[PDB]
């Protein structure tokens, strides 16, 4: 499982994601897709791999991931799924795209090597 400072800094980039600061916009991302709450029941249709950034941070939590490699998959499955099942220019959609570049940002800088 991941090594210190590479969790550390995964930690740093999900904890960026779902602060409140950002609340106006990784709201919907927070917790998994509810599709009988939400009304959406073609949902998992196009859905098959559901994600949301508070399963991410549980699993980092619970040292499932090996590498930050494995935590990028997950937090671009999250953006996969939300574009798969939402059209270009509904909101859902469109603060998708903000928080995901916000990611790219973040993720810009992961260490590339390891040195146990
Ligand atoms: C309108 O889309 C959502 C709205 C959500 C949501 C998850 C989604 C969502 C996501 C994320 N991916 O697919 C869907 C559908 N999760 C919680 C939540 N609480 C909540 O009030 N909403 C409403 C309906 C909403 C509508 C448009 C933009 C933002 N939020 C939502």
């Amino acid at each position: 499982a991941m090594g210190q400072r590479a969790m550390k800094f995964c930690q740093g980039v999900v904890r960026e994601l779902m602060s409140k600061k950002y609340a106006s916009f990784n709201y919907p991302f927070l917790e998994p897709v509810d599709p009988v709450a939400l009304n959406c029941p073609t949902y998992f249709d196009y859905v098959k791999e559901p994600m949301d950034l508070g399963t991410v941070s549980k699993k980092l939590s619970n040292w499932e991931y090996e590498n930050l490699d494995q935590a990028e998959h997950d937090i671009r499955l999250i953006f996969q799924n939300c574009y798969a099942f939402n059209p270009d220019g509904t909101i859902v959609n469109m603060m998708g795209h903000r928080l995901e570049d916000i990611f790219n940002t973040k993720w810009a800088d992961r260490p590339l090597y390891s040195d146990v």
